[PDB]
């Protein structure tokens, strides 16, 4: 799942939408997540897309800590501020901007790094 810069789009997900969880909590029971894979589906349907990989904010938070920083006290423990993302690979770099604009239309998307 290593992608070359020139065909990578990062689609960050709204903090209020849980695209990767099949289940959620309702009335104390674990029940089905309606919104599951909506953003994933839209992205994976694009004909110029080759793969769409989930990167959970908790994953990037440990990876962020791995990349220098431990005394980041003033940020950590205080409610992880990172975003769930889809790392998307384009078939050609020519598509990247044609893909990023579309991604930013799909409801549930917060931002998109081209």
């Amino acid at each position: 799942t290593d992608i070359e810069n020139n065909v990578r789009v990062v689609v960050y997900i709204r903090k209020d939408v849980e695209d990767n969880s099949q289940t959620i909590e309702k009335e104390g029971q674990t029940v089905t997540n309606n919104d599951y894979h909506k953003v994933y589906d839209s992205l994976k349907n694009m004909s110029t897309v080759k793969s769409v990989t989930f990167s959970s904010k908790e994953e990037q938070y440990e990876k962020l800590t791995e990349i220098m920083g431990d005394n980041w006290k003033i940020f950590e423990g205080d409610a992880n501020p990172l975003y769930d993302a889809y790392i998307v690979e384009a078939n050609a770099p020519n598509d990247v901007k044609t893909i990023a604009e579309d991604a930013k239309k799909i409801e549930g998307v917060s931002e998109v790094q081209d």
